[PDB]
């Protein structure tokens, strides 16, 4: 299977796969099931920010969660990304519905890596931000459900045209270019990522979530990932 | 064929296709036949900066090629890209050697684009910086004699073990994400690219030179480019 290590948004409890019984922010290493979570007071409708932070010197994976005028969700935890993952990778937002249903909205991305060296003094860095996502977006790699350019945002899941979600959706998209994520050459690595994202459930019974993640460069959707395993997993182990 | 837009750092005077008696930058809009030139100091076995820029708002591509202590070459051309270029490209270096020849060494390579919207009044951009060239670097595409790993450099064309220069030799890296160079819709278009390069020839005879490109995002080397077409043009028109 793939490697993963994941920020969830999780807008569903599945309490058989160890979820919280609260929609929750997670952080996946290699499963669904969180190595850590926070409560998440999730708004239906409103425009949310995700802040995802990274640095080789703490070996901390955190993220942070808000809206205008509310209290943020925050959650870390100690990891070294050297052990997990492969030194290349490919980054991108997945998100999934089930029985239950949202849309998965995505209004910006940006994302922002560097390896600082000393034997050789100089440093290596990816920038890439989204603002606006057009019809034919090249450097974006769509997998299953995800389209681009409907008012300029990046569609995760199936949405209707009058603006529905559909059930049983998953799909993502990931940065056309790999990632030199990790090198043990480097004194400092450190990574970050923004998204803006809208997620509205009409029946106010919102599912299943979305998630930035960080893959092997060839990763692609798992077969039966819909709905809990948030289109990142095979299984709930 | 191709779409290729170039700034040349041109080492070797091939007078019959019109190339000034001297080693000069040139501008070229798909032809070896630089639209403009500039005279150039080349100084063999120094290391060198180019600098290279463009935006929508005045629609002129310059460049200035620099060494510690000297003075610049500049050249300019006025240029409106989305009547020349795709929308989407590829953006990477190139070169060749011939009969005469010249180490092609890349120390150092940085890219900035930026597309600035009035729809959103909000930007779409990528950046990358490299400093260190790895043996493995997947987010470059090589092509040709390329190869990177050597002392952390990228050398485009084909350099014996003790660091003697082979003639006959082309070779290219393109950036691996397509890059959105122009689109109607934004207020503001630009970019910008540096590299620092060394260019040594033992014989003190050097040929042919750099060139850093813009082109669709499926280009190629031409077939029989080495010499005086530095790897990015089929023929002398
Ligand atoms: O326009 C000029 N102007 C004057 C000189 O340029 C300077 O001058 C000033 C000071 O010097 C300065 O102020 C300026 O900077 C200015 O630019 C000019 C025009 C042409 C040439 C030139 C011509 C030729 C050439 C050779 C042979 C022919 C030929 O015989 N054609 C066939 C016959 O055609 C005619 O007759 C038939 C039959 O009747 C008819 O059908 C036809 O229609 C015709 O009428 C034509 C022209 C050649 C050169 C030249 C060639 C080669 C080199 C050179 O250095 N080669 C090295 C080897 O190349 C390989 O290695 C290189 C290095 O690695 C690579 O770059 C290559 O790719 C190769 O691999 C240099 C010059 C010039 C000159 C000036
Ligand atoms: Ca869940
Ligand atoms: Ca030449
Ligand atoms: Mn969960
Ligand atoms: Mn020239």
């Amino acid at each position: 299977a793939d490697t993963i290590v994941a920020v969830e948004l999780d807008t569903y409890p599945n309490t058989d796969i160890g979820d919280p019984s609260y929609p929750h922010i997670g952080i996946d290493i290699k499963s669904v099931r969180s190595k850590k979570t926070a409560k998440w007071n999730m708004q239906n409708g409103k425009v949310g920010t995700a802040h995802i932070i990274y640095n080789s010197v703490d070996k901390r994976l955190s993220a942070v969660v808000s809206y205008p005028n509310a209290d943020s969700a925050t959650v870390s935890y100690d990891v070294d990304l050297d052990n997990v993952l492969p030194e290349w990778v490919r980054v991108g937002l997945s998100a999934s519905t089930g029985l239950y249903k949202e849309t998965n909205t995505i209004l910006s991305w940006s994302f922002t890596s560097k390896l600082k060296s000393n034997s050789t003094h100089e440093t290596n860095a990816l920038h890439f931000m989204f603002n606006q996502f057009s019809k034919d977006q090249k450097d974006l790699i769509l997998q299953g459900d995800a389209t681009t350019g409907t008012d300029g945002n990046l569609e995760l899941t199936r949405v209707s045209s009058n603006g529905s979600p559909q059930g049983s959706s998953v799909g993502r998209a990931l940065f056309y270019a790999p990632v030199h994520i990790w090198e043990s050459s480097a004194v400092v690595a450190s990574f970050e990522a923004t998204f803006t994202f809208l997620i509205k459930s009409p029946d106010s019974h919102p599912a299943d979530g979305i998630a930035f993640f960080i893959s092997n460069i060839d990763s692609s959707i798992p077969s039966g990932s819909t709905g809990r395993l948030l289109g990142l997993f095979p299984d709930a182990n």
